[PDB]
């Protein structure tokens, strides 16, 4: 698709098997997904902000399917107020900033 | 111009006089320049993170120049640590984004 930016640009993706909605961010380097069961191994991580860390769980080679796009990276799952698909992703899916 | 996102979508801004680089966020509502002086009046705002507020000033109807495209928006300025174009600016330069 080609999506203008006057709302937040909200898809809807497919991951471990769920219908979740996740915000497409070229501000992120990384996809964060809220709370969920993922098979494989993972290890924790920091993600580090204003105030401080809040500790995520880093997963690699998850199959994720983004507005009919599949994709496989890195996903970081954790308490996140938002499902943000980063730079990791979007690159796989082919995506660009057009203007 | 067409940007990948393989690397951070840092490009080259002309604001208040001063050339600056600044993300291109799909991420952001607003935009967030680093500290500076603008004419007209502003209005303190608080910005929310994982630990807390932030303190900026709001400035309406701004004049900024974003790799060679001419914008015209609210700026945020205040202490971050990265110049970020938000869709409030992102949307004034036609920008989409494309996969
Ligand atoms: C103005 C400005 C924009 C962006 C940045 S940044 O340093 O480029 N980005 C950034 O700092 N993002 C943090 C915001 C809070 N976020 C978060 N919030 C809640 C929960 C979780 C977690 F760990 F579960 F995923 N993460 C972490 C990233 C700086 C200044
Ligand atoms: C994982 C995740 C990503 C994004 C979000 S969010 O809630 O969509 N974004 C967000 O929270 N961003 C905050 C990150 C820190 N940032 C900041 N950092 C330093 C300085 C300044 C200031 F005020 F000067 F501009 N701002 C504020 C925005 C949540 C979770
Ligand atoms: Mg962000």
């Amino acid at each position: 698709p080609q999506i203008t930016l006057w709302k937040r640009p909200l898809v809807t993706i497919k991951i471990g098997g769920q219908l979740k909605e996740a915000l497409l961010d070229t501000g992120a380097d990384d996809t964060v997904i809220e709370e969920m069961n993922l098979p494989g191994r993972w290890k924790p991580k920091m993600i580090g902000g204003i105030g401080g860390f809040i500790k995520v769980r880093q997963y690699d080679q998850i199959i994720i399917e983004i507005a009919g796009h599949k994709a496989i990276g890195t996903v970081l799952v954790g308490p996140t107020p938002v499902n943000i698909i980063g730079r990791n992703l979007l690159t796989q899916i082919g995506a660009t900033l057009n203007f």
